[PDB]
């Protein structure tokens, strides 16, 4: 088995150096050819141009910072994307993930989109998946070589699909990193240690992630029982956040936006109902 | 033992039935007077007046929607405060906590303030604990009934910690809830089904809580290395999250919060540092 | 609209009571006439044979104790089923699901299998839901009357899926229950209270309930490291509940079966791999 | 103060890490000399020999996969047990834990008998709690130090209680995994992927902890009125259940262990009771 890899970020070495690892032959192509160091001493063939990286391999894994960069890199390749399957394992939209489906379909090209769910020191460990669309059969032909990457958890044939999932997963994970830093600001600006929140703030992650299930349930039943919380008292502490971060000078965008989601569904008449309520103002 | 509870949503009521449950007499007032059918119910005296509620204990505790809320109850409330110890667990900013304590102080009364880190469901369950600060002797006197809510985190002796740490604790716990309903709103518009998100939120849930630590130690020595992952990296997908909502007719008030942090560390010139150097965007 | 009810055990009723006080009539048939007396004092009509029962309506709800029962019912129907839709919210296999199936289309009737995954009392409350799949154009036709019994959680077209998705949440409920009965049966034949143990049983069933996403994914990836717990330590444990159930003169059925998994998974090498392992022994 | 923990499985190196945490001396020692690498990297001394660990603290935790292992590690222990006081943490039988209580006492050691009601990781988390019996005024010299794995539950001076108390948890512990292993299987054998069931399975935990407590009124009373479920609605489910995984070629072990339950609480003349009949059955 041979596969290409372009984009040497940490997350593309982290690919080659698994594939490499797993006795896969790895070309490798990036826009920083001195990026390419230490995967080329763990055995790596740089190639010179992204047309000889494509010729080297069926199997072409781009890591790239967008969807915008595959067609920087890409764009100058012609004929030699005929017949290449392209596994884009790069964040963008779903929308743009679908028309590179499309620009690269006009060239012989299959585009299975992907998105990693861990970090580069995860890729290939027991914890790694990888979220994956686009058409099952080409998929499930490379699915033995992709699979060391981490456990591949196709969505279906809708290229959208794995971004889509890459992206919501990924609303979670930095909105959840952006409300560590909020946290520690108010602290470190009223004087207090942000290191003796940690375990704390360990714990009510762990109680927010135990609420998915009342999330799904009431927003996909448009019921929002208010018996344990209201919008309003939820509401009021957001309210009670965006102040004490005014009173200790510290970014409001974070605190305001969570705010703006109370007012909207109380505004709306929800100020007795559950949290889940926000689904109101917050949905399509 | 004697206890007086003030506010009967479900945090009271869930206090009133956890002291209750322990052989605790307990007096509570409440606004809406039909609000105290459950805990009468189960043997709690209801009393006409908050002055009478105040009279019936030594030990006092508020659990209303704000310290608004406190001064619109005990207003008039006056001599019925001397040599009382009012334990005010009510969400507000910590400037008003402590402007709290003072206008308490004058009336003969002394705060302990604190925040309850668990829903009313589990006051007094295994994972129940409250932040309390204040005077540490005064505390002191009353932990062994303040107990049976949950494990006391005695913070010190400004009143405005405890209020400190649980704005700290909810700016984590509702700004996740809301990062679930945008990740939910994302799959919903695009026609998934947001119950397929629930396992791999959890752990991505996981995930984010594992950097906390490193998160402290960048932030406090405001070294930021780039190395697994960029503030420019982590900036497209926040503005890809953005994007994709704006496609999926979904609310952009949260990504559009998260995106500005990034934008203004890059802008900054933290492009190729570490996303820990939004730090430097969000403490001031 | 209209609706018929065969079966008036306590669901049955539930139904009954639910769709008339949505303004819906309801048409009952029983077996055993004197159970109708409450429905038809609530404005039920009694016919008097099945086929009556299903003159008097095109949405027709079979709340019995197992499929065949439908047999002993509808058998004599003849043509008064041609053009029905049977809504069965009965547990069964999905195999006689999918028979039963055939046999009301060969009769002119589609089904609509359901499950209802609450409580008699529980059923119209915000916290009810009810498995169905079937045709999704005839179950869409009547999801307006349907939804008062609980919130719909249509799976698709196969009619065996929501029998499939009843049978696998009520071997989670069932054997829940006979954990509870084992485990107050060994405090009660030491002497010891059960009613000590129940908050500690809610406790270890909430933990237990938090590892239903390592579960999936561990099986899913057919990856069970051990770092945290051996499926030999587990099944220690199995067999001193086991060994404390024989000492104590109780049962020993479920602590037999439970061991008999981790033997069956240490005999095939996994003494060392996560519990999540004894998937070798459990799936097809 | 000194604390020597014996056994360095995962729960071992946690209490290892939380005693050092907080400033505990800690001595070791583990048969596979390797598994002490972590916490002698945290600065835990290793002991060449297990009498060379007893000398080293009058307060001796032993967290063993059962009691015939700490008959192997301190069989020839002796002398060295003399006026020590060995906090045993790891699970056997009740009998068994008792008859070590006697062993240890003729060597001139106490025993405290516990049992720790989380995994590793939630070692001194907020939910971690542990089961003691034994010796009142022994368990309170040490619980200072103890207190820090998690809320001491001093059962009473039985040292067969702690065990006794661990052993029903984990009844209801393990059965409740491999209920959600049996869940799973079912639906990935019928095809259908078991991830969608994950919100539903937690969801009808909930509600089964919800009945303990009209399962301990009941069960005591031996009074099981059938008119919300009858043992044979629930039998006949308990039967679907056994027939569908039969139909799927999925391990039954674990069904028919439930279904023998209501087999035989019916053919013992409960089929109109509550299921909580099987009490009768189930007790002896
Ligand atoms: N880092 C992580 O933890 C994870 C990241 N991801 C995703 O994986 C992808 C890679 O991220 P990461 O490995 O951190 O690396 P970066 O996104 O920081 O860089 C990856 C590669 O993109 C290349 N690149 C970017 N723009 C262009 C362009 N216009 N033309 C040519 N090459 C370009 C860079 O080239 P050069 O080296 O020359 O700069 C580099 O090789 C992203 O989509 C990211 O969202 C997914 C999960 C985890
Ligand atoms: N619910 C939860 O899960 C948790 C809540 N908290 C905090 O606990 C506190 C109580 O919350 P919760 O139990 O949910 O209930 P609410 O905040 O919805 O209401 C609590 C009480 O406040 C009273 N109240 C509000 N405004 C006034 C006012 N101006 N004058 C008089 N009484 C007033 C209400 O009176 P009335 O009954 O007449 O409306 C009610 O008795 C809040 O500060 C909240 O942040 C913290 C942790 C968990
Ligand atoms: N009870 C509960 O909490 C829940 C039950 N379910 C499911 O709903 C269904 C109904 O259960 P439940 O309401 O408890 O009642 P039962 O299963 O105890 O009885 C329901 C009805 O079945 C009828 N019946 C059974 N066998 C025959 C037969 N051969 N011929 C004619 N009628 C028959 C009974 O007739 P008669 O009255 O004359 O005896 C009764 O009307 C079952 O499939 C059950 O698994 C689902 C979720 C909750
Ligand atoms: N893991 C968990 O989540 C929890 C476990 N427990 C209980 O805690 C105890 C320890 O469990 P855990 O940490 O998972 O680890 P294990 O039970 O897998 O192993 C613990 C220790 O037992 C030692 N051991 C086993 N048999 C012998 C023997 N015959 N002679 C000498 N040493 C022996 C092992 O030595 P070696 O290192 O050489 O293999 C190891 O140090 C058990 O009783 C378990 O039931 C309770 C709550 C939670
Ligand atoms: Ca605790
Ligand atoms: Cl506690
Ligand atoms: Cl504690």
């Amino acid at each position: 088995t041979s596969a290409t890899v372009i984009g040497l970020g940490p997350m593309g070495q982290a690919m080659v150096r698994v594939l490499l690892e797993h006795g896969t032959a790895v070309t490798v192509w990036n826009r920083t050819k001195s990026r390419a160091d230490d995967v080329v001493a763990r055995g790596a063939v740089l190639a010179g141009t992204p047309a000889e990286a494509l010729k080297a391999a069926g199997l072409v894994i781009l890591s790239l910072t967008d969807y915008q960069a595959m067609y920087d890199v890409l764009g100058d390749a012609g004929e030699a994307l005929a017949g290449r399957v392209v596994v884009n394992l790069s964040s963008d939209t779903p929308q743009r993930t679908r028309e590179a489906a499309a620009w690269l379909a006009k060239r012989g090209a299959t585009l299975v989109a992907g998105g990693i769910m861990v970090p580069a020191p995860l890729v290939g460990a027991e914890a790694s998946y990888v979220f994956y669309s686009g058409p099952r059969d080409v998929f499930a032909e490379h699915e033995p070589v992709l699979r060391h990457i981490g456990r591949p958890e196709y969505l279906g044939e809708d290229h959208g699909l794995a971004q889509l999932f890459y992206q919501a997963e990924l609303t979670v994970f930095l909105t959840s990193l952006s409300a560590y830093l909020q946290a520690f600001a108010l602290l470190a600006a009223e004087g207090a240690d942000p290191a003796r929140l940690v375990p704390f703030a360990r714990e009510v992650s762990g109680l927010a992630a135990s609420y998915l299930d009342e999330t799904v349930s009431q927003t996909r039943a448009r019921a929002y029982p208010g018996d344990l919380s209201t919008a309003t008292m939820m509401g009021a502490t957001a309210e009670h956040i965006l102040q004490a971060c005014r009173d200790a000078g510290v970014d409001l965008a974070l605190p305001e936006a969570v705010k703006s989601q109370y007012d909207r569904a109380i505004a709306a008449g929800h100020g007795g109902d559950n949290w889940t309520s926000l689904w109101e103002v917050v949905a399509k």
